[PDB]
């Protein structure tokens, strides 16, 4: 089928967490992301709880209309908590120096081990497990030898690209990435860094299953509202992969 | 004459810096708040810069329709930078723990001399000088004596009672705030903490010129948009005040 819009709402607590309050409540912008036409709606729980709080998670699974996408760092306290969550979707991200590739995905291939006991308790719980990796064919081999059923490429460098055929090395990257994902039998996502006028040849790329994007997002809603920004991020991926 | 809406900006820009991007742009989030109705644009420059830049207020300074209220703390190097920006309005906050007193406001009682000094510079470029300090009969006095146009209660204990009796309260040592600074010729105003649950009874004291609110509006805007959560707000505003 088309397309899917994941919409992370992380940066919205970003905003609340700046003044101690209540407000802006991510909930109630996921709730309306949802009813603007999201397909997911992702949350990154992250140690030092920089934004998003357990409260959000735990609201979020009982209101959710859609399915949670609970991105983590691999440990304990966060592997235990998503098993009482049980979250339809999950995605290992790198929060720790260790974990961390220098371009900024999950080394995977760094800890294989770790990484598929993770996969496997959350597998148990009837999550999709995602791995948020750089568009690097040693990562995605080793994603798909640890059991993940999906990853999410790391848009990062293509978005920070300075001249023209900078992005385009980088966009060849990710496309030369999903090809190799889906040839393993990976469900590929991407989404970091994308906004309103870099997205589309992203979208544009055949066998992208969802992109989950929220910074953009947020900041785009601060101008038009949550609503409509997530409908216009929507139509432009829609439009695009046509 | 009727309330004014001084729109600040700071946590555009606080959004803006969790990702280190170019959006969301403070500047134009205020053009959009002029467009809306809004009176002024305040922004606040820290010596941290937490989140607002050198490049937001000299674009500001360049850009804005209305008059730029610009907050800062009492030091040399930002003395000499508000001399060149030369805003319209300027209000001193503290940002050092000296300057800071229990409920949150400058201390102006207890360096008057070095305030004195700074309003009289500020003054000397054609610039409003505001103080923001508590509702506290001894700093409202000191504001008047060092000959600052103008003070801005701390609204924010008012904002963070969590009981209606305590609100009460914290509502009517703003009431003779403004009482008192009226009767001294000063020119009274708040904000801090404000949001569109609380503010009509603030906005309905007789002799509040101006509400200076930021976060609040900030975070409404990402549900409304910006334009939507500014006229919003000064409606609220207006009705209360008449």
């Amino acid at each position: 089928t088309r397309i899917l819009l994941g919409v992370n709402i992380d940066h919205v607590a970003t905003l609340r967490q700046a003044r101690g309050t209540r407000y802006p409540d991510p909930v109630k912008a996921a709730l309306d992301a949802e009813e603007a036409g999201a397909d997911g709606i992702t949350v990154h729980l992250r140690e030092d709880r920089r934004h998003i709080q357990e409260r959000d998670v735990r609201v979020l699974k009982e209101v959710l209309q859609t399915r949670m996408n609970f991105e983590m760092g691999v440990t304990e306290e966060m592997l235990a908590f998503a098993e009482e969550i049980r979250p339809a979707h999950s995605c290992l991200v790198p929060e720790r120096r260790e974990e961390l590739t220098t371009e900024g995905g999950l080394d995977v291939a760094g800890q294989e081990q770790r990484i598929r006991d993770a996969v496997r308790r959350l597998a148990a719980v009837g999550s999709e497990v995602s791995l948020f990796i750089d568009p690097d064919p040693r990562q995605i081999e080793a994603s798909a030898r640890v059991g993940a059923p999906a990853i999410e490429l790391h848009t990062g460098r293509y978005a920070d690209a300075e001249d023209p055929e900078e992005q385009a090395r980088e966009l060849q990257r990710v496309r030369e990435g999903v090809a190799l994902g889906r040839s393993l039998g990976l469900i590929v996502n991407a989404g970091h860094g994308l906004h309103y006028h870099n997205v589309e040849p992203v979208a544009a790329i055949d066998g992208i299953n969802e992109l989950n994007i929220g910074h953009a997002i947020v900041a785009h809603a601060l101008f038009v509202g949550f609503r409509q920004a997530v409908a216009e991020m929507k139509a432009l991926m829609l439009a695009a992969a046509t």
